């Protein structure tokens, strides 16, 4: 996958798909062309059958930024932007085939929440930094920024960063239940890799009837998981 | 001012931070028919009054709020007309959340002492949340041969884990402020003579914002708990673009 | 005497504490076809035995549950009728949270060791929960090749937050009592030495509610986590009231 | 003359609630909807009222909505809200929307609240919403969505054409449509069989019915018991 | 089968498990006897590879006249406040706990009087013909009662909701035809005819590979409870679950 | 779009966008290249100021007889998405109004984009039927759900269960499509209601037509918070 892509990098290594975001110079900013080459990236991974597992993270400094306000600014074509920021960063993403983990590396920021928690598993440098700064600028969070949040954050504090914009750490992040876990900067990679390759042992298809089920059943009531979580169970041995 | 306005609240703005203080302290800010009409009518004013930016939910004396008041909300209600019992109810919530969950303005219960029972309404329909290490909270209901009533027990399911909202609606134990934050009922605690100056620190940080935005963001928050990730990216881009207009 | 009553399970009664005991401890608790049908003969039995108001699930031996029998369970079903799978499964779930979520009588599970896979569901069924700090638990499913079955996701999904459920489930990895108690599984992790004394201590407290009045309390704070504040006012005012005639 | 824009008239326990802006085609303004508040909060108190028929004054049922700072919108929005739905959904009282000639756009949502409606077969409906520009607001669109098909729902609103009282009724968003010259008569046999009825154990039933389209069967167990007991309790 | 239970019989006619309410004297009323027979029965039936297709009928000139008032309260009051609570779950578990899901298909065959706590069953199963001459009512309003059990749901599923307001409201009567024409039932003939629709109904649905059909019927009821996203992983999971178990 | 793409065809005439599903030698069945290509379609369509209503209709006698009957595992949750982006995912909430006209056959995977599209107007002469169950499968992809919106509940399971066929005059009965009229006067009706749609302001459609099939997944209380916030959105739009 060398030079594929303007605004991203793919290295894999033993079944890792190291997914980079690179745009350093930006901070990783996330811009029309980073989303649509996103879309690309995931559904070639998708059926690439060297990557078993996808590992989301950023060059430089910066995990990412969060959405590109220059690079973002006909009513209509707000539409299809709109609809390429949620393809990759959750439509793909939230329920992708494959098990994902964001390795975030720095600054989190913003629209940077919803792939963050898209990605099933997370871990984090003590040293990122996060922040919902959305309310500073001006606006809401956009996109589905606030639902990420409701996943994994619980009220009180969703409401705090939210309402206020102010930034936390890594540590703090893990507290939260935002991330899995927060390790110093120099451990980051290796304790990531760990929990790839202890993913990459499982069968896949089973593993993403786990993964999509628990997802899925927070949605349900008891009753309507008797009936669904059978079905994943199911459908898992058809396939597997 | 709203100096002598009603019989069991006292409005105080101070910089655009309006203190609402429950006003009954001699029955430890119980909640009674009038306290729960009043307060309707407090949330209606302060929402049209562009002096409050920010409100924060207070009580006078020892107490914040003993919950709903024994004697007045039930004891002399529950044998009266059926209607009326349903209005009384009603006007409890109205206030209690109805207004106050998706209130237009930014609100902070500032919990300086005891909260039972129907005061877990408030203080969950109340964005964020300060407490003193000295307050202690109870679910007392279960000992008084009910079961929480009103929106207790889902503002218990909003803020407090499952295992831990079951123990404490089942036992009616109750817990100071320290271990209401742990549990996530509130956001801080606090000692009670650091209380004030922490809520009005975070109050100006909120009244920084641009309010319609502030608005937004906390109401878009609560409602898309509720709705699936395909439902939020309608319902949320809808209020960004609601909150651009406006 | 519930004494010699059923081949896979005993009941104790003890002042109005009755311990429902899974006992293959041979097999570490597996639970076999047999033992799910008998589970449900024990549930509705002591539903209806006013010498019973507080029921704690706990395990014969080391194991609290090993999980489904593997042998029983799965590879004999597997062998029978297509449709003989459908009574088995709907067996499963008929005492493991059917009956059991909604109990009319408060529950505690008693962790005294192995929890696994398909011992989750009944475990968060129970109302309250308290394990040994030795006690190991485990979704091992995955390593078995299968997705947790049954309720066991959902029985993650309301109790573990979202990150950590999706380790457990993805990694399959064990994890410990007081890791169970941190992550909102179980309320309390004790030294298995002192397990039962504080299960009782709790069991106890429960006996002193009206148990009419707990139900109501403790069935309307888990259906209230799957209505909205609007539907919930309703809902819980219904339960209320429902309780204030029984 | 309690109320400017809304006459109310009790006989033998039957409430007609006649919105009385007529010159207007009784159009919803702010101060209607906050007597209309009134109104039904008054109403509730009553012991002599046991049915409430909301109605028009001369020819409209009602023509929708008539048409300070940002902040006083949130105000009035609500207040129209308050006594179309809020209140009007699960009124303590049995409620009958009679609908006796022009029914547009906001109109839609009181309409829907109301338990039953019989409309005259002389009136006209629409969602005119689009024509003038703007989607339909407050709880007009949920109203169609509760009542008539998903196709005729889209059709009605997107195109904004209008209908008689016969396919009113056709369509599932009225209970009949009779003569003008019947309509208060065949109103009023509604009204009276309903009068005969237990009013706790009818706000329990028609509560009830409302909420369970909202749930499963599972959660519809426990609820629809505990509104049965809770009007053993009540009643 | 033949005369094991009290209150119900059981008639297998070569695919076609014909269940009868067997209390014509009291018009089908169903007892707390008759709950607890009707699951032995849903249990029995699920478990006989000889029932491909499950018919619920009458005995007599009723479908069922409702819930027994007389003996629920006789036995109810003979016991403690929990007692209650176990009647009304036997009545839940046959009405609709199995029956709605029920892994066979079900229909029912209405040839007279459906009052009340019928309308549960009625709804649970899947599909339903009536004759033109049986009168349907929710009665539980004159009786001075909400509709209990499920039926108000029952109604939520398959009549629009002016009508089941309407009926809920009034406790009016109302026939066949009416009944077929609210969606209530699939379809309304004279009752001369009855037999042969249903018949000729439950022998196309024979013709089908059970599981899936149960996957289908399953798969829909479900559906309408779920978001179209919901659905997209929820009915390819139904339909992957029927290759796996189709045989 | 002369000759862009190989399974469909473009014609738009005065703001009328006809999208016709072009494999009439197999019945318009849908295979995987027929979905990549309507993917691409709506997508194009969506971004041209010249269709202003997309109308939905098939070459032949069929509107579609539904999916056309691999590789690795993972292929088929390729080829599964691709179908349910145009049928539904891209279409249910599509920025422009949308109107089946089904000419003819009807079957199957067909009723997806049937229910996705806003209104519907079909042909007397046209048969659908729900033919999976006679081919050993329960519905696939959104299929009972399309049915679960459209048409009651005993009907639904009918139809479902029986996989019998039902002509033009049944559907519109059931509640499937809005009308039925002779198959001579197809493209004229659909074509006054396409032009009566062009007629509105196009941002104004969008949100009431999506507020409208979201307002039945929310409360009342959810509506009234989610149904201001859609006609607010659209006052800004414009
Ligand atoms: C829904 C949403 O996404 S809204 C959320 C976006 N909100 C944010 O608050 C991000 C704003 N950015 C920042 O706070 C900072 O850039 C930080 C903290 C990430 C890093 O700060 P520093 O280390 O001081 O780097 P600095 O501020 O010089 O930025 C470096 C470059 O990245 C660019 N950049 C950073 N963030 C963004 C962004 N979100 N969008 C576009 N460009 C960005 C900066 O403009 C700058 O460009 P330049 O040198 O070409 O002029
Ligand atoms: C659904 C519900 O909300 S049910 C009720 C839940 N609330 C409770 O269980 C709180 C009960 N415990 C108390 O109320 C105690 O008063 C405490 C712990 C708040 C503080 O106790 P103390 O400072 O020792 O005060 P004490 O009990 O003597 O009473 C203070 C005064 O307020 C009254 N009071 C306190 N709480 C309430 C209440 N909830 N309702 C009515 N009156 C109350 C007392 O009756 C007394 O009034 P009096 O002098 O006119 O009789
Ligand atoms: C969907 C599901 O529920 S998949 C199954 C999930 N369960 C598991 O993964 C747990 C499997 N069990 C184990 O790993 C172990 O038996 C432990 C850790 C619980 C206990 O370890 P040990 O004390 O070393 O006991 P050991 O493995 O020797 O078991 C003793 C007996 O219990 C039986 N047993 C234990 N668990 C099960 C089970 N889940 N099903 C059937 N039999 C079981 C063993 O097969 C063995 O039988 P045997 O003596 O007849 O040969
Ligand atoms: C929760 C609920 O289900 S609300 C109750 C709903 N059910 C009803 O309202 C049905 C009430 N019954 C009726 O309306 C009539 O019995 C009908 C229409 C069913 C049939 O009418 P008829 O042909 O005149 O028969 P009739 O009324 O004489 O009753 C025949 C016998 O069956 C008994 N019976 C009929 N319905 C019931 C019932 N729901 N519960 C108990 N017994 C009943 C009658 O009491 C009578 O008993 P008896 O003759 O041994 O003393
Ligand atoms: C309780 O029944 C089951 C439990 C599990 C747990 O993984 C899997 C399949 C089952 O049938």
């Amino acid at each position: 996958y060398e030079g594929r892509w303007k605004t991203v990098k793919v290295e894999i290594e033993d079944g890792i798909a190291f997914v980079i975001l690179n745009r350093p110079e930006k901070r990783n900013a996330m811009s029309p062309t980073l989303n649509r080459e996103m879309i690309d990236v995931l559904e070639t991974l998708e059926q690439d059958p060297a990557a078993g597992v996808l590992v989301l993270t950023g060059a430089g400094e910066a995990w990412t930024a969060g959405m590109d306000l220059k690079e973002y600014f006909p009513e209509i074509l707000q539409e299809k932007i709109r609809r390429e920021a949620s393809q990759w960063q959750w439509k793909l993403l939230r329920m992708y085939a494959k098990p994902t983990i964001a390795m975030v590396n720095g600054w989190c920021f913003g629209g940077g929440f919803s792939p963050l928690v898209a990605c099933d598993l997370a871990i984090c440098a003590d040293e990122a930094t996060f922040g919902l700064s959305e309310i500073n600028y001006g606006i809401p969070p956009g996109n589905l920024v606030s639902k990420a949040m409701a996943d994994t954050v619980g009220h009180r504090q969703s409401l705090y960063y939210i309402m206020t914009g102010k930034t936390f750490g890594g540590q703090k992040a893990a507290e939260m239940g935002l991330v899995n876990e927060s390790v110093p900067l120099a451990q980051l990679r290796e304790v990531t890799i760990e929990l790839a390759r202890n993913l990459l042992e499982k069968n896949p298809v089973v593993l993403r009837a786990a993964k999509h089920g628990f997802k899925r059943c927070r949605e349900l009531t008891w009753e309507q998981n008797e009936d669904y979580l059978y079905a994943k169970l199911d459908q898992s041995r058809l396939l597997d």
